[PDB]
């Protein structure tokens, strides 16, 4: 049993559920449980397939701003953000299918998680963003390499830049989700796609799995490794401790370079 | 020279019809084929632009299953993927461009093979897809690395794990077609895109082809070969026979790998 | 050096640019020089957050300039020229502050390339959008075989310079090569509103977002744009790119030899 995530298997399909009330924060101890939730989802033959969704109105809103306050320093900051750098491409690596089930929002940290499944499926008015730079920070779980390579680096840069959320249905055009279901019958569609997944053969599924990696580059994964560098830089500088501090202080921030 | 297509050139447009009975299904003498059309393709000066049409209901059904059965061992089966692979690289690295006009439907190593071709234009109704884990397979004629460079990793994952195909209406909306046309007039709409192109002049439908190349990596190069070995190890594995037999016989497989 | 053929203004740290090369705005070597300059102007000035670009009159930018490809000119010189476009492309992408491209009436050719080494790029819906370079019986030499299929797929890409043909601004939004659409009315406005968005972001942030956005080009993306501007001073200079010159300036269709 793990603190923030439950797990129920019906019919080879484990459905975990993020309970982190009320919005589902990636906290160190979520992403913990998720990667336990990976180990778990390897060693169990009776698992094919694994479903990821949020408990209450959102898949999840972020990571969690008490990790981020003025208490906390550049190496801790640069080591949270590698904790997600890590976690995400544990789920990314996962040799089992992993669909993130997406309503009401994914945004920042939350999306960073959605991101690294296989496969995505919202509601046509979840809102999917990458808020950070309203904070003056920047994704600092590997959002600015993934998010580019599923949008395009133009999409990608308006979204990081201006901060502004897209709705599910514009997630679905730009590519950052495979589709949308109604919100009445949301999960229960995205497990019938599970459910024919579940009846390929398992070597099978590992194969396709392992062949969509090669996209994943030495440029991508030295991307990764200047954001979490970047990350603890501009989260330790004066404006990401203002821009952190004024939105705790519901305040627009004053950036002085 | 050609057995299974055949190739008649007017105002420079080399129009190639596959027809392969039943299906079109791409066997290793249609393999010998394709090669043989790029040669020819290359050498005539006449020619400036390719359109493959399939005769009858399809552009082609798949590879043909029919042959894999001839199969003992898995070097055999690598190398029947190879061979595949090795004809489509010589059609995409082409020296003039080649069009793939698809109706009724292009599946597994059809849809590969399409995929080959430079530009792809498809009815609303098509049906285009990779349905090889249906019998126990994986794609291994380059299927699992060209797919996720056209509509992204996470459509092509759903396509290849669920094994549903999509309509040329959302190939489009997903960029694994350039265009869908009335079935009606499909196939001269397609030719006076291919009219247009034999406008320009053949150094600079070269140019533009080789340039087009620099998007291939050594990544999925890599990937290409992986794939090969991959497909020979699951072919004669006890599903992947399961997974044939069954396809043949025209039931459910049953696997337990 | 006053710009010859840009102007700047500059407000609530949005540097507005207008390219004004009467009558089409051809991207010409003076226009390229006003651009490295814009850059350096903008790099350098702190109050700067952001640059939106757009054209004056009734296109962003028609094309590379006609009269600087002529009989006239040779081999080496068409290669240089090629180049200079390129490099001076690949200092808007490198730019440290977000750029945005506002596209109306058109964006053709070397106008095109100049608004894809932008980070964004708007558009009305009417725009036309392409790459006509093989009309002259040349190729897109300011780095467009490299960037063109990064936006919108090698095979959309493919079928845009073999054919010519333009798409839409509200078809570039379908297949990436814009960000968004605005109405012709309100159009410039409506790009600024995202401007201003944007410039109330930190500056080290938006540095970081542009640099960490660039690992998407690889090796092979640059010997590509070298590969270009190699190939386009050899068409420039064959019988076929002397043909569709001469033949365009004729106002007739080229009759091309191999």
């Amino acid at each position: 049993m793990l603190k923030f995530l439950s797990v129920r298997v019906e019919d080879h399909i484990a459905v975990a559920t993020l309970n982190h009330a009320p919005a589902n924060a990636m906290s160190s101890q979520v992403m913990h449980d998720v990667t336990e939730l990976i180990d778990q989802v390897e060693k169990d033959d009776n698992i094919r397939v694994v479903v990821i969704h949020g408990e209450g109105r959102f898949f999840s809103a972020g990571a969690d701003i008490k990790e981020f306050t003025s208490v906390t320093e550049a190496k801790q900051a640069t080591e949270l953000a590698q904790l997600g750098q890590v976690t995400f491409e544990r789920v990314e690596k996962c040799s089992k299918p992993v669909i993130a089930a997406i309503h009401g929002a994914a945004l920042g940290g939350g999306l960073e998680f959605a991101m690294s499944c296989h496969m995505r499926f919202a509601t046509e008015s979840a809102k999917l963003g990458l808020p950070e730079l309203t904070l003056g920070l920047i994704p600092g779980f590997a959002g600015t390499q993934r998010l580019p390579r599923y949008v395009g680096k133009a999409k990608a840069c308006e979204m990081m830049l201006t901060s502004t959320p897209i709705t599910g249905a514009e997630a679905l055009k730009w590519g950052l989700v495979n589709g949308v279901f109604a919100e009445e019958t949301f999960l229960d569609d995205t497990l019938k796609v599970a459910k024919q997944i579940a009846g390929k053969s398992p070597a099978t599924a590992r194969a396709v799995l392992e062949l969509l990696q090669t996209t994943k580059s030495s440029h991508y994964y030295e991307g990764v490794q200047r954001e979490a560098q970047i990350f603890g830089e501009v989260f330790t500088s004066e404006d990401g401790r203002e821009g952190v501090a004024a939105f705790l202080e519901k305040r627009k921030p004053s950036f002085s370079g």
